[PDB]
């Protein structure tokens, strides 16, 4: 558990998952139930804050660059995947900029 | 600041010299790359060059403002292109860059 996962852990995941615009990322996107038959067609690397906080838990990471491309890329999927419109490309930007701000004060 | 000449002379080093930095050198033209909906999708343009002198004329207050810019930049790249198109690519592959070499600031 490195200082860097550690502040990824207690500062920019106890950030972001508690946040009002957090809940449609805390499970991964669920193609059937939220009616995107071709979501797993255009995203080949789905990635949500559930995932990454439970290997945030089990220490699956074993440096913080993993555990911030993993913020990436669900950011990323999400601005890819949707039109420019969507109330949650606006949200996921709300999110990124706390993430970078955090990450701005990692250690090391 | 020693974390903003780091995104200067590490960070924005780094990313200016990959082979697929080119076309984030300079602001999007529209007219002249034949994109005349890009500035109706995108409100707020940004590219490395703005970035760059930004850093070089002191513009910046703190790390994270400049920060905040790179990504913008990579944002509107996902925002606007295609899933399909090899800019969007382009941009992940440097924005990873981004991101280790950042990992790596002086706290
Ligand atoms: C958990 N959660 C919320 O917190 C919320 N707020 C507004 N819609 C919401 N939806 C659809 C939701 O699932
Ligand atoms: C990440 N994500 C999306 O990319 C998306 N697109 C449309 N609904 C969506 N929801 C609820 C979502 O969680
Ligand atoms: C940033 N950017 C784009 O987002 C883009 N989209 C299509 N060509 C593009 N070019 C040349 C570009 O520089």
């Amino acid at each position: 558990v490195t200082n860097q996962l550690q502040y990824l852990h207690k500062v920019v995941m106890k950030a972001l998952w508690k946040h009002q615009f957090a809940w449609p990322f805390r499970q991964p996107v669920d193609a059937v139930k939220l009616g995107l038959p071709d979501y797993h067609k255009i995203i080949k690397q789905p990635m949500d804050m559930g995932t990454i906080k439970r290997r945030l838990e089990n220490n699956y990471y074993w440096a913080a660059s993993e555990c911030m491309q993993d913020f990436n890329t669900m950011f990323t999927n999400c601005y890819i995947y949707n039109k420019p419109t969507d109330d949650i490309v606006l949200m996921a930007q709300t999110l990124e900029k706390i993430f970078l701000q955090k990450v701005a004060s990692m250690p090391q």
